[PDB]
């Protein structure tokens, strides 16, 4: 019933995806140089380094403000791909099965947590 758990456990979990090649065209900005129409496409552009700092600077209130702004660097990559079938697209899916698997208890824990505070 900690309701701070959820911080290290984020940041744990930052770790293990910055360790996994499918990560590498998430971890930074989408190069607008490389990319020159992604703004176009993509109005909120988020990546796994912008999560970790803003986690890291406390300005997550929550588990689940954290996973809104991962899920949206996975819509992004849905957003801006060209095919279903691209290279990165494809690396974004198996990297938010990933994440998804490991975010659930999570934020189970943290809920179950603030019901416990409020009890
Ligand atoms: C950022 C991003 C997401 C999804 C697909 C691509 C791609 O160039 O195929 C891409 N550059």
């Amino acid at each position: 019933y900690d309701i701070q758990a959820w911080k290290k456990q984020c940041e744990e979990l930052l770790n293990l995806i910055f360790q996994c090649e499918d990560s590498e065209p998430f971890r930074q900005p989408v190069d607008l140089l490389e990319y020159p129409d992604y703004r176009d496409i993509i109005d909120t552009p988020m990546d796994f380094a912008t999560v970790r700092e803003t986690l890291e600077a406390g300005n997550y209130e929550s588990p689940m403000e954290l996973c809104k702004d991962v899920r949206l660097i996975f819509s992004n990559s849905k957003a801006y791909t060209p095919s279903k079938r691209s290279r990165i697209y494809s690396m974004s899916l198996r990297l938010s099965a990933f994440f998804e698997e490991h975010i659930s208890s999570v934020l189970s824990d943290y809920k179950s947590a603030l019901r416990f505070h409020k009890r």
